[PDB]
């Protein structure tokens, strides 16, 4: 049941934008590690005194990686005489994040029909406000409201090329990578309460919980009106055997904050075997992979979706699989991104659902936390 | 003409520490750039709740990646308990260097026979102390006194493996990458005025001018007796054509600091090639290459140390060649490492003074500025 509440017209997800310490090298990295294409800047080149920003790409994934100048570059400028490319951006508050958070989200970005009318009705109905919608060169208007934590929730909308006053980056230095990965399926957040999470979120937006199908977490998943946006949020179980990650993530981010971004790989097999390739030298490095037996236990399973070599296959590269009742979901999940155990990447590809594919088809895996204790009964075999 | 003037026993160069907004990334980046390898950890999995430190070597030059964690890791903790393995390390001093500075080098470490010695030598003199001399599990010995602006000059003694408290990585996660660099053979800073910072840094250390052979700069070499620890300090020349580029340092730094480290390699002509493969791809970019006249040009000067082969590749990797009455330097400068344009890289090679190599040899590069724009005059051409 989708009751198609959206209080505003929502499009797709636009891009993911890291508030960094130094985003030259955190862009390089990520670049190289998943494949990524550097296809915009905003810095001191294209004239902006203020920030540095790097966009990397790959197919409609856009990652934005934004650091600060020294404040004396800027010190006559107010806003009116700007020359930040992004409006809503503070040093004190990039400084403030990161000496809270490290390395990590700031905004998860949306398009949207009119991000004047998505800031209005939004903070209407209970969100606050982060950054008044501002227009840029008469082109694109950019507003901001919060989400969790101090991430924020920023709305894009456009007339008619990521934002003016970027540019294009020159070929020479832009080196056609691409290892699978198309768009951002989802974007999960951790917070100490689910519900009073829930409730905000799907106060001021008007996305519905989506239907899905006891060890470490609570969550449920927001979805605007066709289900391309999707917002899942977990809460900590406390007082269980093994200490809850998502009370490991609050400590170690300073509260609620984004946990990690999923990824979709048109090839899954090609994405993990280009990313694994990369991993020491450079790169990304995955979570350990599960034992034989979950792949034993696969057959059972999805036989009806997956070759047997398809499943060797998934065994090479590690790769998680789950299953609802209207498509399959292959997973994987990387460690963390940075120095702290916070935020993380997964990667997957849905199968089924398709009509295109509907949003979410095959879940979020919720089935993986019974498949995988039920599994490391190894220990005996 | 050397004194042999040291006030205390040098030995080499030990190590360069950046301080970081996070290590992780900064440490992948530049190992994939550099063909360095992954050697050592010091972070929360070695129990060090206060900063993650991260060590990559290749030959003898070892590069150290610290950031801080949150201070709530460690809050209660004091300094006779802290699980910080580098004990002059201070939350608030990394941060604010990062804030005040970016990315850059915080510490440039030597090897001496005693570290508590160099450091009441050094006070005794004129240094202005950093951090006090603290034995690390009755093996090393660690001091700090100020250098330049907020760098420090490290005194490291051992008593007979990087320090204590750090362990070797999981040569899984360590890939033996190498494209010939060896060690570090001079690390340069930038000052407001050089005059005042020589009789600082050679009061309290004894080293002595090197001897060496009107745009931009003034310079001069601080070194220790066997001129293996060489130290040149840059100043602005102000009113010129050009803007010195000494000056915009200066105000993109927030002031004094380390402009760039050279770093010796084996085989000048495979270091640039492998670094040159991945400039798009994650690594480091290079200045623009000096015109082909330039290389014309290189005949009559060095005809007799390269063959014209030799000669043609400096021309496709963009080589610089200086000499002085003693040796021959191949050198090439990156682009600035991070967001500013403050810190870069220099790579070298040297050519002659045998007997083992003496310090130096060649000079630093004082002719090649007259050799680049007596060349510049390919214009007409
Ligand atoms: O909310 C969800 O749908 C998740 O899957 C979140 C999650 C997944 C794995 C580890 C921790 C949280
Ligand atoms: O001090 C020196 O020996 C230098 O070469 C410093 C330098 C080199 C090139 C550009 C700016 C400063
Ligand atoms: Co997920
Ligand atoms: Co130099």
């Amino acid at each position: 049941k989708n009751p198609k509440s959206d209080k505003f017209k929502v499009k797709r997800f636009h891009h993911i934008e890291f508030w960094c310490g130094d985003a030259t090298n955190v862009a390089r990295r990520f670049s190289w590690g998943l494949g990524m294409r550097f296809s915009a800047k905003s810095d001191l080149s294209t004239g902006n005194m203020v920030h540095a920003s790097y966009l990397l790409t790959s197919g409609d994934l856009r990652f934005l990686f934004t650091a600060p100048y020294s404040p004396s570059l800027s010190a006559g400028e107010i806003k009116p005489t700007t020359t930040a490319s992004i409006p809503s951006f503070d040093h004190g508050s990039c400084r403030s994040f990161f000496s809270s958070h490290g390395l990590g989200v700031r905004a998860v970005a949306i398009e949207v029909e009119d991000a004047e009318s998505a800031f209005s009705i939004s903070v209407a109905n209970g969100a606050i406000p982060s950054s008044p919608p501002i227009v840029l060169n008469e082109a694109v208007t950019i507003a901001e409201v919060k989400l969790y934590g101090d991430v924020v929730l920023r709305y894009v909308s456009y007339k008619a090329e990521f934002l003016p006053g970027f540019e294009r980056v020159e070929d020479a230095s832009s080196f056609p990578l691409d290892y699978g990965i198309r768009r951002l399926d989802h974007a999960v957040g951790n917070v100490p309460e689910l519900g009073p999470a829930l409730t905000y979120v799907a106060g001021f937006t008007g996305f519905h919980q989506f239907a899905e199908f006891e060890s470490g977490l609570n969550s449920a998943v927001l979805a605007s009106n066709d289900e391309m946006v999707l917002l899942p949020i977990n809460e900590p179980v406390h007082g269980t055997k093994r200490k809850s990650q998502i009370q490991t993530y609050l400590e170690h981010n300073e509260g609620a904050g984004l946990q990690h971004l999923a990824l979709m790989s048109e090839d899954i097999f090609r994405t993990l075997r280009e990313m694994r390739k990369r991993s020491s030298i450079g790169g990304f490095d995955f979570m350990p992979s599960p034992p034989p037996t979950y792949y034993q236990n696969l057959k059972k399973r999805v036989g009806d979706v997956l070759s047997d070599d398809q499943i060797k296959e998934c065994e090479e590269l590690g790769i998680l699989v789950d299953r609802d009742d209207q498509g399959t979901l292959l997973q994987i999940f990387t460690k963390p991104l940075g120095d702290r155990p916070t935020i993380f990447i997964e990667i997957i590809q849905r199968v089924g659902c398709m009509m295109y594919q509907s949003g979410g088809c095959g879940g979020f895996g919720k089935g993986n936390f019974s498949e995988l204790f039920k599994s490391i009964e190894e220990y005996e075999k």
